[PDB]
């Protein structure tokens, strides 16, 4: 019945040498961290500590050439730092980003190890960069490294190779990164929810829309549910997990659930444009802890309103450690263009799914 938490100030070090406000700030985790402090959370919960990855952890999903690369840049000179950056999309680097980045995942491993070693029964993971953008061989919005996929990986190598882990990834923007990275598994089930305006909302990439539904075997594994035409909050969101997350999910049965929890789309967010609340992520948690035994693994991802984000994190603390989840209007009416996505993504995983059908 204990909550696991992880949180390490070493994360803070990645910073942007050449833009001291751009929005992936250092403080983002240590607010969060504050804010559980302050709601006498922190001491409800098990404290787990950070560790680095190892690369050949970071080979479950990366490319050796890839993994090499950023590891490079531990020791560069700034011009270079600034060179490497501009490679990317959407990167900034300095000395302290590949540590940041190995400490981001290895935190998320030792998290998934003491679920599934029954010393907790769920966790939460305050950590910073983010990852789901990342794809196997390349950097990308403000990710190295994919941690979610990596902390899938890492828990099939320790439990079943086959385990079932479903990754559902509420960040406002896609994670292409892990799409791709499971595109053609059906082990690791995908779902996305993610502002996307037709392909306008970043990551600007038709891979995101509803008809993406995974390849080979992986067909019917990868759930995308892109948002178009509104300022969505809780009502669309309950909806989405209503119609289509809850009963996928269901039936695919997870042995363990990952949430790629950026708060992005939380009111008062700079860059999502929605108004999810507190008390809808604490909805979504709540929902999510009907699954799979419990196992939940919260990982930050991205999230830029400091205020924000502290708090809609911090309530998802408080669902896991068994708090009263709140009462929410399910009858309030959607946007119009959301129930069209729900509809699109319904017509598209029905033939996957018995639980739509
Ligand atoms: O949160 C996240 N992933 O989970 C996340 C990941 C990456 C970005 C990067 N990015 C894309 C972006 N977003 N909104 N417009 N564009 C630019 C665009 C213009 C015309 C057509 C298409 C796109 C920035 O533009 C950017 C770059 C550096 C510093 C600050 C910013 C900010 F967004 F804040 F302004 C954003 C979010
Ligand atoms: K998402
Ligand atoms: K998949
Ligand atoms: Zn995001």
């Amino acid at each position: 019945p204990i909550t696991g938490l992880v949180y390490d100030q070493r994360m803070m070090l990645h910073h942007n040498m050449w833009d001291s406000h751009h929005p992936e700030l250092p403080q983002r985790i240590s607010r969060i961290f504050s804010r559980h402090e302050e709601l006498r959370l922190l001491s409800r919960c098990h404290r787990i500590p950070a560790r680095l990855a190892t690369e050949e952890e970071l080979a479950l999903c990366h490319s050796s050439k890839h993994i090499s690369i950023i590891k490079s840049s531990e020791h560069m000179k700034p011009r270079d730092l600034n060179r490497l950056g501009d490679e990317y999309n959407s990167i900034f680097i300095s000395n302290e980003s590949y540590t940041c980045a190995l400490l981001a995942a290895g935190s998320c491993f030792n998290s998934a190890q003491a679920i599934l070693t029954g010393q907790v029964r769920n966790a939460v993971a305050i950590v910073r960069p983010p990852g789901h953008h990342a794809e196997k061989d390349t950097a990308c919005g403000f990710c190295f490294f994919n941690t979610a996929a990596l902390t899938a990986r890492y828990a099939q190598s320790i439990t079943r190779e086959s385990l079932r882990v479903l990754i559902v990834d509420w960040d406002v923007h896609h994670g292409n990164g892990t799409q791709h990275i499971f595109e053609e598994d059906d082990s690791v089930l995908y779902i996305s929810l993610h502002r996307y305006e037709d392909g306008a909302f970043f990551p600007n990439s038709e891979d995101a829309n509803y008809d993406k539904v995974g390849l080979g075997k992986g067909r019917g594994y990868n759930v995308n549910i892109p948002w178009n035409g509104g300022k969505m909050g809780d009502p669309e969101y309950m909806a989405a997990f209503h119609h289509l997350v809850m009963p996928i999910a269901r039936e695919f049965a997870p042995e363990l659930v990952l949430v790629s929890a950026g708060f992005d789309a939380a009111r008062g967010d700079p860059l999502g444009g929605f108004q999810v609340t507190p008390e809808g992520y604490a909805h979504l948690t709540h929902q999510l802890m009907s699954l799979a035994a419990g196992r939940v693994l919260i990982i930050l991802e991205g999230g830029y309103n400091l205020t924000s984000i502290s708090e809609s994190m911090s309530m998802c603390t408080s669902m896991l450690l068994g708090d009263s989840p709140p009462s929410l209007d399910h009858l309030t009416p959607l946007k119009t263009s959301a129930t069209v996505s729900i509809n699109n993504v319904l017509r598209a995983h029905a033939p996957f799914w018995s639980s739509l059908r």
